């Protein structure tokens, strides 16, 4: 129903470590990483551009084991 997961809220170039300002929560479909996750995911780095409002999936994320 509504499973919210993490949209991207700014271009986030390649190799960037994740900051909070870079993570919306919004219900999308498919479903991507968890919103309550967001936390974790900071100082994290993303392996490949992502464009705004691209759902961050799992394998986007190095070092994302949930």
């Amino acid at each position: 129903a509504n499973q919210a997961s993490v949209v991207a809220n700014q271009l986030i170039p390649i190799n960037t470590a994740l900051t909070l300002v870079m993570m919306r929560s919004e219900v999308v479909t498919p479903v991507g990483i968890p919103a309550e996750d967001i936390p974790r995911l900071v100082g994290m780095q993303v392996n490949r551009a992502v464009p705004l409002g691209t759902t961050l999936m799992p394998d986007m994320v190095k070092g994302y084991a949930a």
